[PDB]
């Protein structure tokens, strides 16, 4: 079982008021070719167009929610939704298009898809809560073969040009018109009782329906998310690279050595609450303070409310030193904190979006996030830049160009000028911190935390 049998069954309930007279019995073989696609007992990397459930979670970046409604079946015009927002009206012949055929649809299809998904994806997972009208208006945009690479590089072809009769991935289909081996998943064969706005309404208050065909496509990926990512959480899949993955985790671990070294130095706090993954480990191994951690893992769904992870009976007063919150969203951080929070609303390519205000960041791991609420650091301020050094000012081993900076909290500095050695890191250091930022990170801190208390740790 590595991929989803063309013999398995497939539950047909959902599509007979579209299609009436659909046999119950019914297995994906059969679906596919009523569907008119032939598929010529290929033995070429495309098994089938419908994948498993388990296929659909490692290919989450490619994830596009698909609904059709029936405008008016081949004679009345359809309304095709997509989860990016786009209403396309097809004629045979939320940014809601007028009717065109669909010998011009396909082209608006191939475009939209390839701008969504080439720097997400090799492929595009279709997120269905079949009714009919989506699976039988597929032939008119999707053409199916053997696996295939780019005419113009290495990638897997995901579109196919009728004018110039080759293949290419989603980086080189400019003009393309046909939506190369597709992949597809229905929802409803996942068991759910009632309709689709009352499954989806059970867990999301962010979309609404409005009756137009993309809100029902943005629902029902939604719905797949919630879940495959909110109510079940699989972190022993790993997600290739994409992006800036490697920097921005990297700069992660150097900007919570920062923070922290410089907190310690600054307050002096006797003990040090870290409160967050199990699988932790002292981010300033050298620090005087007493570290005790606390394990909590990245929830999913809401956010921990900070009354069930403290009381009930640990240090048990919290209130003693400062938490750590690296990461561990809680609903009201308590005022004697350091915390890192992802912040959800961030547009970027590893930044997918999610359930209920949350998003979906997948970096190694796919981490559901609930939504970013200000409310949550009313007890803190923002932390300001800054870069704390306490290395000796001894260069070793890149041109140079002056560093003028107050917030360069090194000895050279106090002494009135920066040493070579400490203004490659602080540039170093300060990209670092720019790309945490850009990535979506946002840190806070106790109100009485201030960096001219750094300073007198040099004498
Ligand atoms: C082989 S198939 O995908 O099942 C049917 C088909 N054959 C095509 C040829 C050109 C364009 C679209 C086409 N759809
Ligand atoms: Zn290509
Ligand atoms: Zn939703
Ligand atoms: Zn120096």
């Amino acid at each position: 079982p590595t991929h989803l049998s063309v013999d398995t069954k497939f539950k047909t309930e959902g599509l007979c008021v579209d299609i009436p007279g659909i046999p119950k019995d019914m297995t994906y073989r059969r679906l596919i070719s009523m569907m008119g696609f032939k598929m010529n007992y290929q033995v070429n990397g495309y098994p089938n167009m419908f994948i498993t459930r388990e296929e659909a979670i490692r290919h989450v970046r490619a994830w596009i929610g698909f609904d059709v409604e029936g405008c008016h079946g081949t004679n009345l015009p359809l309304q095709l939704g997509f989860s990016t927002g786009v209403n396309l009206v097809a004629v045979p012949t939320p940014l809601m298009y007028k009717g065109l055929p669909w010998n011009v649809v396909r082209i608006k299809i191939v475009q939209m898809l390839s701008d969504t998904l080439k720097n997400l994806s090799d492929r595009v997972v279709f997120v269905l809560w079949a009714h009919g009208f989506e699976l039988t208006s597929m032939k008119y945009f999707v053409k199916i073969g053997p696996e295939r690479t780019c005419c113009l590089c290495d990638r897997r072809a995901t579109c196919f040009s009728t004018a110039s009769d080759t293949y290419a991935c989603w980086h080189h289909s400019i003009g393309f018109d046909y939506v190369y081996n597709p992949f597809m998943i229905d929802v409803q064969q996942w068991g759910f009782t009632g309709n689709l706005q009352s499954n989806h309404d059970l867990y999301c208050q962010v979309h609404g329906n409005a009756h137009v065909a993309s809100c029902d496509a943005i629902m029902t990926r939604c719905l797949a998310v919630h879940e495959c990512f909110v109510k079940r959480v699989d972190w022993t899949i790993e997600y290739p690279i994409i992006g800036d993955e490697l920097k921005i985790n990297a700069a992660c671990r150097k900007v919570q050595h920062m923070v922290v070294k410089a907190a310690l130095l600054a307050d002096k706090f006797p003990v040090l609450h870290d409160i967050g993954n199990p699988k932790a480990i002292k981010c300033v191994p050298q620090a005087d303070v007493e570290w005790k951690f606390y394990d909590a893992q990245p929830c999913s769904d809401k956010a921990y409310k900070i009354e069930e992870l403290f009381y009930s009976y640990h240090s048990d007063k919290f209130t003693d030193g400062v938490c750590l919150f690296w990461n561990c969203n809680v609903d009201r951080y308590p005022a004697n904190s350091i915390v890192c929070r992802f912040d959800t609303r961030v547009l970027s390519n590893l930044n997918l979006p999610g359930c209920d205000g949350g998003s979906l960041y997948v970096n190694k791991h796919a981490f559901h996030t609930p939504a970013f609420d200000k409310s949550a650091f009313v007890n803190l301020k923002q932390l300001p830049f800054f870069y704390y050094s306490d290395s000796p000012c001894e260069s070793h081993g890149i041109d140079y160009v002056p560093l003028k900076s107050a917030t360069c909290i090194t000895r050279c500095n106090l002494g009135g000028a920066v040493c070579r050695h400490h203004a490659n890191e602080y540039r170093l250091y300060l990209d670092a911190y720019n790309m945490m930022i850009s990535a979506g990170f946002s840190l806070w801190v106790y109100k009485q935390f201030d960096t001219y208390n750094l300073w007198n740790t040099f004498t």
